[PDB]
C-alpha cells in the first residue's frame, strides 16, 4: 500500500503518522505540510520531530501553501500549543538536529506522485488547501490516486472550532468543497469529528497515551497532554482514527454510511458538512473497532 | 515593456491580443489560458488562431486550470459562439494547422516568468483563476511582478448605479478576492466593466470592426459579428480597453480614481465587488481617450 | 383559450407561466415537466414555486421524462442556478410548503387531455422529449391539439446571432424531429432563440425585471438577476416571448415567415435545424411587438 | 419462468412463441406487438393466429406503437408475405374466429408488469420501439426486469435488410440504442442475425419445418415456406433461436462472447451494431446446440 500524507502536524497528526510508520504494509512516499493548527514553519519542524523520534527520517517532507485558499487566519486558541506540538522540549527527544525540507512545492510534488506512482493513496489530516490547489491545476493527475482518506467534517452538524464546523473544513471550506466536487466521493472515506467524539476515550480509564519507557511513549504522552486537557480529559483521536482506517481497511470499521457531502460556504454555519444518503457518495465511517484501535497503538509503543 | 497575458480567448480578448502585437514596444513573453468565455481547449485554439492571423508564433502558449476554483463553468456560447471565437472557419484564414501548447502548466510558467524576467507586467483578460493559484503557491514570485492590468469588476457608474453584466470576477469571485488581497492594489490598474459599458460604440455609426481587404480585418470582422449582434448592434470593447490602457499608459487614461477593491463572497450580492475611495487602492480607470482608441484599432487593421 | 404548458421551469419559463396566469382569457389545464434547465425534481419544485407566488394552485402538475430520448445525459446545467430558479430563498416568498404533483405520467396525462378537452392548445417551453413520446405512443390523440406554440430552434445562416445559444432542440434533437415530422407544421408557431436575442433588452436601460412592492415583482426580479448576469447584462426573453405569442397572437407578431423546419441529426451540426421557405411550414416569428411585450410584463407585475 | 414477449407476429416470430408456449415451465404473462415486418394490424392478427393454432388464447395481447421512433416505416419486399404470416389461409387452420386484444397500450402494460411481476424476463423479437419508450417513460420500472433476451443486431457487421444492418435494429436504430444504453448490457443476451445464419439449415437437407399430421405442423410448414425460399432454400431461425436461448438458456448456448454493443445512427451503415470486447456487455451467443434445438422443435410438433 502506497500512501501520501498531507498534514498540519499538531499533536494528533503526529500520532497518525506513527500509526502509518509502524505498519510495514504501508510505504510513506511523501509528507506534505500546510499551516492549520500552527504555521507552516512549525508543521514542517513537527513532521521532522515525529520522523526523528520514530527513527525513520527517510520520507521526503514537502512544504505546501502558506494560507487557506481564500479564507482569512481568523482567531484561534493555541489548542495544539504555541509550537503546534504541545510545546515539547527537543532535548527530551534528541531532535535539536537540522530539519529536512524538499525543494519542490508540495502541490507540484503531489501532482508528480499522482502521475508517476501506481495505486497511490492519500491520507489528508489537515485543511484541504494543498489538495484543492492540486485538483485545480491538474485534476487529471490527482484523479489517478486510488483512494482518499480524509479527517474532516461532522456529518451531524456538530463541529469543534465552531458549533457547526469541524476545524479542517472550517479552516478552508473552499478547499474542502473543491475536493468533494472534484475527486469522486465514492472513492473517498471520511473520519469525521463526529466519529472522533463517538470513539473518544476518558483519559482516566485508558492509559495508552500515558506511558514512559521509550521515546515513542514519551513523545505520545507529552504531546497529547495539553490537548487531552483541552478536550476535557477525553482522548478524541481524530487524525489517528483516520490513519487507523487508512491502514487497516474494513477491519478498522465497525459501521459506516454512504453519504454525499457538501460544504456550507456562507453564514454562521460556514464550514459545516451537509450530509445526504447517496450510494456513490463518501464512506462516512460511523463507528470504529476501538479495541483493535487501542491494540495497534499499544503495539507501536511496545519495547519488544 | 515586457508583458504577460492571461486570457480566456474569446472575441474581445483576441482583438486585445492584436493590440499588444501591433505595438512594437511590447514584448509578449507568454500567454496563459483559462476557461472563461469558453472551455480551456477552445481558448488555446483561439489564441493560436489570433497569433497565426497576425503572423507571430514566437510567443509561448500555456494551458492553465480546467475550471473556476469553486463556482461552475459559466461558458457563454450564445455570445462568443460555440468555439468561443465566433465560429470562424479556419480554412478561410489558413489557421487549420497544428496548435502550439507548451508542456509546463501556466501557473508554473507564470511563477518562473515572475522569477526570471525583470520588469514583467501582466495583463489579465479573464477570470483570475490562474493568477490566484500562482499567488497561493508562490506569492513571493508573483509579487516580483511590476504591475497588474486587470479587466474585471464593476464599480459605481454615472448616477451611482453599477451596470449589470460583469463577467470576469463574477465568474470566479474567490480568485479575484485572492488577487485583490495578495497582490498590492497600488500596483494594480483596473479596466472595469463600468468603463466598457460607458465606452460602447453603435456599430452602425462606427465601422472599425467591419472593414475588409486584409486578413486581420477579415479576422476582426468575422469574430465580432456574433457579439455585436448579441449586443443589439453595439460594440462593447472590454478587453481592448484593458489592452489599450496597459499598452498606451497615461495617453490612454483621461480620468481615473484610486479605489480599494473587495469581492462579496457571501449572500445575495456574491460576485459583485466593493469600492471605497482609497489612495493605496487600485487605479480604476474612469474615462479613456476614445479617439485615440479607435485610431489604434484602425491602425492595427492597416495594410502595412 | 385552453392551454397546456410543457416546461423545464427555469427562470424564463416561470415568467412565461406568469404571462399565461395573468391573462383571464387563458385557461391553463395542465403543466407537464421535463428535465432540461435543471433536474425534473427541481422543475416540479419550480412550477410549484411559480403557482404559489401567483396564487393559483388549481392547476395539476405532472412529471415527465428524465433524459433526452437518444442523446446521452451530458450532465445537468446551471445557467439557471443550482435549483433551476436562480437559487432563490423560499423563506422570502412563503413557498417553503409541500409541493403538488399528480400521479399520472406527463405523457399519459397529456394524451388524456388531448383526447378529452376540446380546442386544446399547447405551449412547449423545453426539450420536446415528453411531446415526442406522447406523439409516438398516441399520435391520433396529440394530433387533436388545435395548435403548437414552441420555444426552440435558431436560425443558422442569414444572420449574425449564433445558433449556439439554442438549447431545447439541441438538448433533444430526436424529440424535435419527431414533433416536426409528425405534428403539422402549418399548425405550429415558433418562438426561436434567434428571436430571443433579436428582441432582447439591455437591462441597464429597461428596469421592468427590477421592481419591488409585491411578491410577483420580487419573484421576477430575484429569479432573473442571475440570468441577466449571464447574458452580459441583457434580458433575452426566450420563453416569455413564446408565451407572448401564444396568448396575444397576431397582436404579438411584428414579422414572421412560413418555414418548413427539420433537424440535423448527424455530423458537426447535430442539433441544428434546416429552414426552407414553405407556406405549409411553421409560422416562424422574426420580430415581436416589443412595446406591447413590456406593457404585458409590467401589467402582470401590477 | 415468467416471460414477456415483444414481437410483430412474423413467420419466425410465431415459431418462437410456439417454443415458449410448448414449454410447460414458461409462463407467458403478456405479448406486446409492434409494427415490424408488417403492420401492427397484421401482427395482432398473426399473434392471435399462433395462439389459436396452439390452443391457449389465455394470454393477453397488447398493441403498441405504430411506427419507429424517428425512422420511416420501410418498403417491405414481402419477406414474411402480405399478411406477415406467410399468406396462410385461415380456413386451412380454423383460426377465422374473433381476435382478442387488450385495451391498454403495450408500453403501459409492460411498465405495469415490470412494476408488479416478480422475476420478469422479456423476449424481444421485434424492432425495439415499445421497449425504448417504456424505458424512456419509466426506467425505474423496466430496470426491475430480471433479464433481457433480444433477437437483433449482427456483430458480423453483415445484416440482411441492409449489408450492414440486421432488420430489427435497422428498422428502429434509435430504439435499439436506447435499450443498449439504458438497460444493463450485462443482464442482456443477444441472438444476432450472425447467430441465425451460423445455425442455419438447408431445407433440402432438413425436414423439421416440413411435417404433417396436425394443425401445428401444418402451421409451421405453411408459414415457413415463402421465407425459407426467400433465404434461398435455407432456414435461418432468428427468433426461434432467441426463444431457444431464453427458454433453455445455458442448456443451448455452445459458444458466446461478452461484447459491448452500440448503434450506428447515420450514414450507409445505419442500423449496424458495433461490438467491442467488454466483460460487462451483452452475452452475444455465437453458437447454440443445433441438436437440442431441433429436438425441442420436434417435441412441440409431435401429436399432442
Ligand atoms: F476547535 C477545536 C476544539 C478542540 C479540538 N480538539 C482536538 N482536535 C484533534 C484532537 N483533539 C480541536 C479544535
Ligand atoms: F448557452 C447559453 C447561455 C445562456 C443563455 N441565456 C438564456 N437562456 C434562456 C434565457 N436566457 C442561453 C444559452
Ligand atoms: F431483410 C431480410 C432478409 C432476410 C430475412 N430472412 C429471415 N428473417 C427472419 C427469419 N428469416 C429477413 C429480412
Ligand atoms: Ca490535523
Ligand atoms: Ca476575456
Ligand atoms: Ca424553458
Ligand atoms: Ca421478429
Amino acid at each position: 500500500m502506497k500512501l501520501w500524507i498531507d498534514t498540519d502536524c499538531g499533536i494528533d497528526d503526529a500520532t497518525a503518522i506513527l500509526i502509518c510508520l509502524a505498519n510495514p504494509s504501508i510505504e510513506i512516499v511523501g509528507i506534505s505540510c500546510i499551516g492549520g493548527n500552527a504555521s507552516l514553519q512549525n508543521v514542517i519542524r513537527n513532521v521532522n520531530r515525529t520522523l526523528k523520534v520514530w527513527g525513520k527520517t527517510d520520507i521526503p517532507i514537502f512544504g505546501g501553501c502558506q494560507a487557506p485558499l481564500v479564507q482569512p487566519k481568523m482567531e484561534i486558541p493555541h489548542i495544539h500549543g504555541g509550537d503546534g506540538l504541545g510545546d515539547i522540549n527537543d532535548n527530551d527527544f534528541g531532535t535539536n538536529t537540522p530539519n529536512k525540507l524538499e525543494k519542490e512545492h508540495a502541490v507540484n510534488a503531489l501532482i508528480h506522485a499522482a502521475n508517476t506512482i501506481e495505486d497511490l493513496n492519500i491520507l489528508c489530516l489537515a485543511p484541504l488547501t494543498n489538495i484543492a490547489i492540486a485538483l485545480s491545476m491538474a485534476p487529471e493527475a490527482i484523479l489517478k490516486i486510488k483512494h482518499f482518506y480524509i479527517m474532516g467534517g461532522a456529518e451531524n452538524g456538530k463541529g469543534n472550532i465552531t458549533p457547526y464546523g469541524e476545524f479542517n473544513w472550517r479552516a478552508d471550506p473552499e478547499a474542502a468543497q473543491i475536493v468533494l466536487q472534484t475527486y469522486p466521493q465514492y472513492q473517498t472515506t471520511i473520519a469525521s469529528w463526529t466519529l472522533a467524539v463517538f470513539n473518544s476515550f476518558n483519559a482516566n480509564d485508558y492509559d495508552f497515551f500515558n506511558l514512559d519507557g521509550n521515546l515513542v511513549r514519551r513523545f505520545i504522552r507529552e504531546t497529547w497532554k495539553p490537548i487531552i486537557a483541552f478536550d476535557g480529559g477525553r482522548i478524541c483521536p481524530a487524525d489517528p482514527l483516520a490513519a487507523f482506517i487508512a491502514v487497516y481497511g474494513d477491519r478498522a470499521i465497525k459501521r459506516a454510511e454512504r453519504l454525499h457531502l457538501s460544504m456550507v460556504l456562507e453564514g454562521e454555519k460556514l464550514g459545516m458538512s451537509l450530509a445526504e444518503p447517496d450510494e456513490k457518495g463518501c464512506l462516512v465511517v460511523k463507528e470504529c473497532d476501538a479495541e483493535l484501535f487501542v491494540k495497534i497503538l499499544r503495539e507501536l509503543q511496545d519495547h519488544q
